[PDB]
């Protein structure tokens, strides 16, 4: 009595479909018009309902007693209707209040802090190269204010009406609110239990990067600025978001007079361009006997930012067409470092995209949101490598010292280790609302309060209940779920591990070999492994794609930290050679107003 031949056909109505909402959300992405995005939106509204048609259908085929599971995974995926399950209007609605924060986001400007005559800078170049390369507190805090009060605080009824949408759409799902509703992606019913003991393992590493940090600058900026034992004021951190902290490691670093990797003046004396990087990007992948870039991709592909006055969306991201070979990435790429790990990062994507798209349409995604984003970060790991990076000549000469090391490990430290917090509270800040565990007069603090309890870090000004701060954060205000990063955070460390040992590169005792600097860079049984695992596309559980790749199928976070463990043997010396001060006390920078005028 199969329903074999019926699941075929459907994908490929299913694909075909979302090949075109894929390029109307695309062309809206590109060119922020409202014809777009009416168009976007409406062939949302269609897919929509054809999904409820088909989700009616499948009560013919009786799956929940079927024989194969392969067909009857799909049916359990398929029937699961996400925002679809919503009725026709609050859909529209959903959609529309959606376009109102996504579009809010990316149209922001704000006026230089030297002259109130331009006021059109925006968060892609301008204003994130000013919070990276200003070391004027009050400059820094200026774009700070500026920019939450703009991209958050403009759209908390949106939001609101949103979070009782996404709970309303859960609940027709037989969720217990949105919040589940994401988990429900991990396959796994302690998943969250799971990420809470090993940020409790990675935890006191934390924080001895947290006060460090906390050292430099209060030394840097000053007492009066930067005070001891208290939460880091955030835009000093050189991220808008303080997810990051690199960008100021000339500031920051264990050794200033040794070197400090950082290539972006290289690239840019040896003619770099978006194009170039997008090639390295590419010869990485092959050189892994991994699947090479295809003609759509340079043909479809903006890797520049648009010259014309017009309005896009330009938070780098990868696109899946659905049909064969048509993959695409969307970047503003600027030549720097960060943008070269953001490269690697997005072919990651793509490279995902190419490796499964012979899969059933409902198969042709991530076995578990993190596995998607960890693939291009695993590449990232080792184009950040002293090794690597002297082999392709963008670091002339280089000497690993001993504590040249301590000036990398560090460095990974403040992207890597210092993220995974942050991370956390975004979901952890979303699924409060979903569960109905706060109340609206308490939402603007819950969120600080969060940012607060994880990482240590508050705004540079006062801010109330009157403001509402998540939005600044391109996924809260575009409804991209965010567990993903920091699951791809800690398994990314996994992949890399065993990659790194399936080629000559790591041995846990060969000293000449340290699991910070090897390359995998042209290694087969790398790329083969890489090959079994992305192939799959969730086609199985996440624990099967892992093992598929190293055996092993647990998430766990010995990687990381294995990885930094010269590091962090270096900071529980160091903090106390310089005496400096362990964790803070809670922070005065939510309230709910006060003034000086009458
Ligand atoms: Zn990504």
């Amino acid at each position: 009595i199969q329903a074999k031949e019926y699941l075929e056909n459907l994908n490929k109505e299913l694909a075909k479909r979302t090949n075109v909402e894929t390029e109307a959300a695309w062309a809206y992405r590109s060119a922020i018009t409202d014809e777009n995005e009416k168009k976007k939106n409406e062939i949302s509204a269609e897919l929509a309902k054809f999904m409820k048609e088909v989700a009616s259908d499948t009560t013919k085929f009786q799956w929940r007693s079927y024989q194969s599971e392969d067909l009857k995974r799909q049916f359990k995926a398929l029937t699961k209707l996400g925002y679809a399950a919503l009725p026709e209007d609050d859909y529209a609605e959903l959609l529309d209040t959606l376009s109102a924060m996504e579009s809010n986001f990316a149209k922001v400007k704000v006026c230089d802090y030297k002259d109130s005559t331009k006021c059109d800078l925006a968060l892609d170049p301008e204003i994130e190269e000013v919070i990276s390369k200003s070391r004027d507190h009050e400059e820094l805090a200026y774009y700070w204010r500026e920019f939450y009060d703009k991209a958050g605080t403009a759209v908390r009824s949106q939001f609101e009406r949103y979070v009782e949408l996404n709970t309303k759409a859960a609940k027709l799902n037989n969720f217990t609110s949105g919040a589940e509703a994401w988990l429900d992606e991990y396959e796994d019913d302690t998943f969250e239990q799971q990420l809470e003991d090993i940020f409790a393992d990675i935890r006191p590493l934390y924080q001895q990067i947290h006060g460090y940090v906390r050292f430099r600058l209060r030394k840097h900026y000053g007492d009066a600025v930067v005070s001891e034992t208290g939460p880091i004021p955030m835009h000093l951190l050189g991220n808008m978001w303080a997810q990051q902290w690199s960008e100021i490691a000339d500031i920051v670093s264990p050794f200033p007079e040794k070197p400090l990797v950082d290539v972006s003046a290289e690239m840019e004396k040896q003619a770099y361009t978006p194009l170039k990087m997008f090639q390295m990007g590419d010869d990485f992948f092959t050189s892994m006997n991994l699947t090479k870039l295809p003609q759509d991709f340079w043909d479809k592909s903006i890797i520049e930012k648009p010259t014309d006055g017009r309005d896009l969306v330009c938070h780098a991201s990868a696109w899946d067409f659905y049909l064969i070979d048509d993959v695409r990435i969307k970047q503003c790429t600027r030549v720097t470092q960060d943008q070269l790990f953001t490269v690697h990062h997005e072919l990651g994507h793509i490279q995902y995209f190419l490796q499964y798209q012979h899969q059933p349409f409902v198969y042709r995604t991530g076995a578990n949101p993190g596995f998607h984003e960890a693939v291009g970060d695993v590449l990232s790991l080792s184009v950040s490598t002293p090794k690597h990076l002297e082999k392709i000549g963008l670091l002339k000469d280089y000497v690993r010292d001993d504590e040249a090391r301590i000036n990398q490990l560090f460095l990974t430290a403040l992207d890597k280790i210092v993220f995974l917090p942050f991370a956390f509270t975004m979901d952890k800040y979303r699924w409060s609302l979903f569960r109905g565990e706060v109340d609206k007069a308490n939402w603007n603090c819950a969120f600080w309060k969060l940012r607060d309890e994880y990482s240590g870090i508050e705004p540079p000004v006062v801010r109330s209940e009157k403001d509402f701060d998540a939005p600044a954060k391109y996924h809260i205000s575009a409804d991209v779920e965010y567990l993903r990063y920091l699951v791809s955070f800690i398994i990314q460390f996994q992949f890399y591990k065993s990659a790194c040992i399936k080629a000559g590169q790591y041995d846990p005792d060969n000293v000449e070999l340290p699991l910070d600097n090897c390359d995998i860079y042209g290694s087969a049984r790398a790329g083969a492994a890489f090959h079994n695992m992305l192939s799959m596309g969730a086609s199985k559980p996440w624990p099967d794609a892992l093992e598929a790749f190293n055996g092993e199928r647990i998430m766990s976070g010995k990687a990381i930290a294995e990885y930094f463990e010269p590091l962090r043997v270096w900071l529980e010396a160091e903090n106390i050679k310089n005496n400096v001060h362990i964790g803070w006390i809670t922070s005065n920078k939510c309230v709910s107003s006060h003034h000086h005028h009458h």
